[PDB]
């Protein structure tokens, strides 16, 4: 078995490289070293200087220069130990700061080791290249293993939790956030797979379909960005269901956020989602003009970002997959055609040109597109027609039609072509869940994969809703790990309310006083208000006035919100449109009555094509909600996606890429929180192993052990606060046991 033999690709792929030597000797070296910045501009930046003369302050080091300078003591990035460098579990370091850190990282990274532990925390830098390490071979060695019996791993994650549940019985939850292409989609799929191995029907149906609903879901809330080029353009939250035996139940997917405005428009270079290619590469001859389908060269919706193709990716054989997957999850051939239709007459719908001319409304001189919307949907077009231009409306008794001009004329088609693509898009959810889900469950296992801290040059709404959810995600993840202290180190027998993120939090959910939301929806109300009194309502109630905003020294369109990760300067340009999200009335009539069977459902289904009617704000907030009580109920596991660079290639790992997610992901900040305690916490038989030489006295593998442990305190004659003594570990602040480790044999 692979973990004990040192040729197996485990070891090779997951492991830092052994020698027959086991010396504290080989590793042995007569002088002390520290991180600095040869440039303080540019501080992400490090070289390690040789501690050349210390004084009782501070310290003087000499650089890779060649110079010398002198640093505050109480300033000192000390480099640890370089038998430390590559250790699993960052929690094990002696010296904490930033670049040692992001040094253990890195020296990993070389390795190609991408997984490594920082406490609570699975942190996973993404290699930009394959590594075989996700074979059922690579399965079946972490099946029933502690985390500190295998190497770091997503595996090792998805196994401990699991035995949790059926050790605990208790519901789990593994939150995996970071940014676009971090890696967060590919480790949920990982995860999910490493579940169905270890607890589904020995070779499944049900797994089958439950693992054929991704690729469903990808096609559809799926496209290529210049982040990634498959990026998730939805959030989710995947429920993986058991019975009291431990075996797959069911599933289901709660998804969030889709970025409907994707489907008219695309920066350059982007892509569209992928569906539309897959539908137009891989249908036949003979769907095509039975749809009217023609290239995306002869589409607006897919002509415009100048790309229609991924490198690697054959949009026909792609379609096969996700037909395929309709089929086993059990999409009838009929549904399918619908969702199809639909896809098409969303591709027709863009086509339509609007032109003025005649007088100051607008109008439809070639009704070809048109025509072939309503034929897909199953639409009366003079109708859809009518609806498109001109929309009877109140004037509370005046129900009366409006011309439409050409812009207002095509935001209408536009929104009417997200409405059926977001409805869509929950209807394909719910009846994968139909499938799916167990209203009859013993025990879950949640996975919610979601971006991480958005902060972009331009932050919009969907921006402070993600951001708004990382907040209580981080507040959650404090508070977790409060409590697995207060009543904890309560437990091998160690010493000693209100969060920091309230504040943030409060300003953006805020009922009284009424925070970002609040006002947002109260300004969503009256028909005639503008982005305009909207900023100038926010800056009226906290410029100078709440603590966590910022009204700007220019910009009238923007506001600042103190986030966790820091500052994001959000712009308010169509927040009262996005908050409302209309849809002409006579648009929803028009569809409401459609041949179509899909169609139907979309329009008819309050639970579909409804609301609540609350607003966007309110049913963020409130989904929020939902999935927080949810995570409550649960116990957590938290992976940290962290991408090495911005460019997509491998072997190039950038300090202040990374150092920004580190800083931003909280994973700096559990550090330094901890780093105040006693970290390294270190184990009796664990110590004098490594340690019995370097004390006159101790022997390896004895028996009164923690005894033991006070010898070579004692021979080293260290002081009572740099350790404590814990039932189990020896617990040992900062630099203890690097400078221990430091001593003589
Ligand atoms: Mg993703």
């Amino acid at each position: 078995n692979p973990i004990h033999d040192r040729t197996s690709d485990y070891h090779k792929y997951l492991k830092v490289k052994q020698g027959d030597s086991d010396l504290f000797k080989l590793t042995v070296s007569d002088k002390r070293y520290i991180w600095y910045n040869p440039d303080p501009k540019e501080r992400d930046s490090y070289e390690c200087g040789e501690i050349v003369s210390e004084t009782s302050d501070s310290f003087t080091f000499k650089t890779v220069d060649g110079q010398d300078r002198q640093v505050k003591k109480d300033d000192a990035n000390q480099r640890n130990p370089i038998k430390f460098d590559g250790v699993e579990d960052m929690s094990e370091l002696s010296y904490l700061n930033e670049p040692a850190v992001f040094h253990n990282l890195r020296v990993r990274y070389n390795q190609d080791l991408i997984y490594t532990y920082s406490g609570l925390f699975l942190v996973a830098v993404n290699p930009f290249k394959r590594i075989p390490i996700y074979t059922q071979e690579m399965v079946d060695i972490f099946k029933g293993r502690r985390r500190n019996e295998v190497a770091p791993h997503i595996f090792a994650i998805s196994d401990v939790a699991y035995r949790s549940m059926l050790d605990d019985r208790q519901n789990q939850s593994l939150l995996i956030t970071g940014e676009s292409g971090a890696g967060k989609t590919e480790n949920t799929k990982k995860v999910i797979q490493y579940l169905a191995s270890v607890a589904g029907r020995n070779q499944g149906v049900l797994e089958q379909q439950i693992l054929q609903a991704n690729p469903i879901l990808e096609a559809f809330g799926n496209a290529k960005t210049t982040r990634n080029n498959n990026s998730s353009r939805f959030g989710k939250f995947i429920e993986i269901q058991f019975n009291n035996a431990g075996f797959i139940s069911g599933a289901s997917i709660q998804s969030y956020l889709l970025e409907k405005s994707r489907v008219v428009f695309q920066s350059e270079t982007e892509r569209n989602y992928h569906i539309f290619y897959q539908l137009l590469a891989g249908a036949t001859a003979e769907e095509k003009k039975a749809l009217h389908l023609a290239g995306p060269e002869s589409f607006n919706y897919l002509n415009q970002s100048g790309c229609v193709d991924i490198k690697g990716v054959s949009d026909s054989e792609e379609f096969k997959i996700t037909r395929q997957a309709m089929d086993i999850v059990g999409f009838s051939q009929e549904e399918q055609m619908s969702i199809f239709k639909i896809i098409a007459g969303i591709l027709h719908l863009g086509n339509i040109k609007f032109e003025k001319g005649a007088g100051e409304g607008a109008v439809l001189k070639d009704k070809t597109a048109l025509n072939a919307a309503s034929t897909v949907f199953g639409v009366n077009p003079s109708v859809l027609e009518k609806a498109l231009m001109e929309p009877r409306i109140l004037a509370g008794r005046d129900l009366v039609a409006q011309h439409l001009n050409v812009e207002k004329s095509s935001s209408s088609r536009d929104a009417l072509v997200k409405a059926l693509y977001g409805r869509l898009f929950l209807w394909l959810v719910k009846k994968i869940n139909n499938v799916l889900c167990q209203e009859r469950k013993a025990y879950f296992i949640g996975v919610l994969d979601i971006s991480g801290f958005e902060i972009f040059k331009v932050n919009s709404f969907e921006q402070l809703c993600i951001n708004y959810t990382n907040e209580k995600l981080q507040q959650f993840f404090n508070h977790h790990m409060f409590k697995l202290e207060q009543e904890e180190y309560l437990k091998e027998k160690i010493n000693w309310f209100g969060l920091d993120s309230q504040a943030t939090i409060d300003l953006i959910d805020g009922r009284q006083p009424p925070g970002i939301l609040a006002l947002l929806d109260e300004q969503s109300v009256f028909p005639n208000a503008t982005d305009n009194t909207l900023i100038t309502k926010l800056h009226s109630h906290f410029s100078k006035k709440n603590a966590k905003y910022e009204e700007p020294r220019f910009s009238k369109t923007e506001f600042g919100v103190t986030h966790y990760a820091g500052q994001v300067m959000y712009e308010i340009q169509d927040w009262l449109e996005k908050n409302k999200d209309p849809l002409q009335q006579d648009l929803e009539l028009c569809f409401k009555d459609s041949s179509d069977n899909v169609v139907t459902k979309l329009f008819n289904d309050p639970n579909i094509a409804s609301r609540a009617f609350i607003t966007v704000a309110a049913q963020y907030k409130e989904q929020l909600a939902s999935l927080m009580a949810t995570l409550e109920t649960t116990n957590p596991h938290f992976v940290r996606c962290i991408i090495p660079n911005n460019k997509q290639l491998p072997a190039k790992l950038e300090d202040k890429v990374v150092l920004d997610q580190l800083r931003c992901n909280g994973v700096l900040e559990g550090i330094r929180i901890t780093r105040k305690g006693f970290p390294n916490r270190i184990i009796y038989a664990d110590f004098v192993k490594r340690y019995y030489l370097l004390a006159p006295n101790v022997p390896r593998d004895a028996e009164d052990s923690q005894k033991a442990t006070d010898a070579v305190l004692k021979h080293l004659n260290i002081d009572p606060e740099q350790y404590r003594f814990g039932i189990t570990k020896i617990f040992f602040r900062a630099g203890q046991l690097a400078r221990i480790e430091e001593a003589r044999e």
